[PDB]
């Protein structure tokens, strides 16, 4: 499914995202945009076996279990499937663990490339949550 900028904005901020270990709200709707461009279903194969699912682009190698991918650790123990869904629990769920490990959000490619350090607030610019 396709969300909205301030749709997927208000989901991520009552899975309470906002400033969650330091990152402000900004940060996440920044980083899906880029990661999949809000699309739910979004998905990368890999030249390592591995496949980034949903919304927030989430790696098969550790955090989901595809059934596929060699060194699996599924760390969010849960299948890649739930990261396909039209809600967002899933992946919000996920992603706080994958920020918990010491990378925070450099574990995301596009937000440390395109985000960081950037006018972030933007991205909620006009939501009225």
């Amino acid at each position: 499914k396709v969300f909205g900028r301030c749709e997927l904005a208000a989901a991520m901020k009552r899975h309470g995202l906002d400033n969650y270990r330091g990152y402000s709200l900004g940060n996440w709707v920044c980083a899906a945009k880029f990661e999949s461009n809000f699309n739910t279903q979004a998905t990368n194969r890999n030249t390592d076996g591995s496949t980034d699912y949903g919304i927030l682009q989430i790696n098969s190698r550790w955090w989901c279990n595809d059934g596929r991918t060699p060194g699996s650790r599924n760390l969010c123990n849960i299948p890649c499937s739930a990261l396909l869904s039209s809600d967002i629990t899933a992946s919000v769920n996920c992603a706080k663990k994958i920020v918990s490990d010491g990378n925070g959000m450099n574990a995301w490619v596009a937000w440390r490339n395109r985000c960081k350090g950037t006018d972030v607030q933007a991205w909620i610019r006009g939501c009225r949550l």
